[PDB]
């Protein structure tokens, strides 16, 4: 079972995914976490990825998809399903995933307003300092989300597997909608 979780920067994808892990026991893989682990290793690749992420741009498909596949294989013997958080972010990412790994059975669209996202991320940046959570980068991330990631939602509407959750609600209320969608599989 492969669930794609897609939504804008600060929409709440990670938060929902962690609640899914606690209740359903799925494996949460986050493209952003995997990339940041590479940056942390101090590799030369990590330095290149750090520069791209600091600017709010997309890392190349080849690198991100390798790391997702790497992480899925590492968990394959224990997982009863996967939550793929933050991948895909463009239609070609979904297609290559389906070529190289498998088809998703559900896409959870974590839908938040643009203003709400800016506020959440500005607050998180003030708190925890994540280097891409500054105002300029937030704006680029959000603009790129509108442009590149929204057509992913359409693709999977065509496929018939998108379920939208209202991420303007409180966290637990969103999670009731998430749980409905997952229970109905
Ligand atoms: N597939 C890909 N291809 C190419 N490049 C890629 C890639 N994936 C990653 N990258 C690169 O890596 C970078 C980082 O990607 P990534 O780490 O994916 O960051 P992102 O998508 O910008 O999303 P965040 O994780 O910032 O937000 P989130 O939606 O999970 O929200 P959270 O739950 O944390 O919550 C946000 C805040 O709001 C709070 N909150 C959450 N829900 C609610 C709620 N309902 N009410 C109130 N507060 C809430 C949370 O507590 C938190 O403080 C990308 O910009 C790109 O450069």
């Amino acid at each position: 079972k492969i669930i794609f979780v897609v939504g804008g920067p600060g929409s709440g994808k990670g938060t929902q995914c962690e609640k899914v892990v606690a209740k359903y026991g799925y494996t949460h893989l986050s493209s952003g976490d995997l990339l940041r682990a590479e940056v942390s290793s101090g590799s030369e690749r990590g330095k290149q990825l750090q520069a791209i992420m600091q600017k709010g741009e997309l890392v190349p498909l080849d690198t991100v998809l390798d790391m997702i596949k790497d992480a899925m294989i590492a968990k394959a013997d224990v997982s009863k399903g996967y939550l793929i958080d933050g991948y895909p972010r463009e239609v070609k990412q979904g297609e290559e995933f389906e070529k190289k790994i498998g088809k998703p059975c559900l896409l959870l669209y974590v839908d938040a307003k643009g203003e709400t996202m800016v506020k959440r991320l500005m607050k998180r940046g003030e708190t925890s300092g994540r280097a891409d959570d500054n105002e300029e980068t937030i704006k680029k991330r959000l603009d790129l989300y509108y442009k590149a990631t929204e057509p992913v939602i359409a693709f999977y509407e065509g496929r018939g597997i998108v379920r939208k959750v209202d991420s303007e609600l409180p966290v637990d209320e969103v999670f009731k909608q998430v749980s409905t969608a997952i229970d109905a599989l």
